[PDB]
């Protein structure tokens, strides 16, 4: 249909619950649920984790994580897999940023897109996004959501990011210029893409992808995109 946009393509960083450049922090009962990565930084830049290498040095273990770690010092072929990775999840903020059909929403709210109920579709801002009081993503299992944010990404303490109708968070895409900040007891569901990095304050809890160019910081935080 003319309205539904198509999903983006993630490539080989949809493997990753959470993949950073610059760096992946945890403090606090932290669990992760999926893969996590950091490229071209060193294993260095994971950070709280408790890692142990496997014997074969291509990945590691966290009892914090469901899941493997990896990062660009590790055996081949993980650096590889690692840079083709992270050069993936380049071309899917790039790609996200450009989709111009559907043809979009600009400037929704002014940016304050809380109390609001968003079909499926394509939302743009020249500003930052803010949501201080939940927002609905209403629509169906294969129903796509692409949100091109020119600044920066918050939603407030103790607010959702809802589903209704069957939508799924495997199927909604923010792409971020500036920094994601989750708030404290927070919910957050979809995929993000930043350009810098994603920041998780105390007990929010990320339904997708933390995919970011700089680093991801987890408080006492949930994360996984079962």
């Amino acid at each position: 249909h003319m309205a539904s946009p198509a999903a983006v393509n993630l490539g080989t960083a949809g493997n990753f619950v959470i993949l950073a450049k610059s760096g992946i922090s945890t403090t606090g009962t932290t669990h992760v649920t999926g893969d996590i990565g950091v490229s071209p930084i060193t294993a260095t830049g994971m950070t709280g984790f408790g890692l142990t290498m496997d014997s074969s040095n291509t990945f590691a273990t966290s009892a914090l994580v469901t899941g493997k770690a990896y990062a660009a010092d590790y055996t081949p072929p993980t650096p590889a897999n690692m840079s083709t990775a992270v050069s993936d999840m380049e071309t899917a903020y790039t790609a996200a940023a450009g989709v111009t059909a559907p043809a979009p929403v600009v400037e929704l709210g002014a940016g304050n897109i809380g109390g609001m109920t968003l079909a499926p579709g394509v939302y743009k801002w020249s500003t930052g996004v803010t949501i201080p009081t939940d927002v609905t993503l209403a629509g169906g299992a294969n129903d796509v959501w692409i949100f091109q944010i020119a600044q920066t990404l918050d939603l407030s303490n103790g607010i959702h990011v809802n589903l209704s109708g069957g939508a799924q968070a495997a199927n909604i895409f923010w792409q971020v210029a500036g920094q994601t900040t989750l708030g404290t007891t927070s919910v957050f569901n979809g995929n993000i893409l930043d350009q810098t990095a994603i920041v998780l304050n105390t007990g929010a809890t990320l339904n997708g992808r933390a995919l970011a160019q700089t680093a991801v910081t987890l408080d006492a935080s949930t994360v996984s995109a079962s």
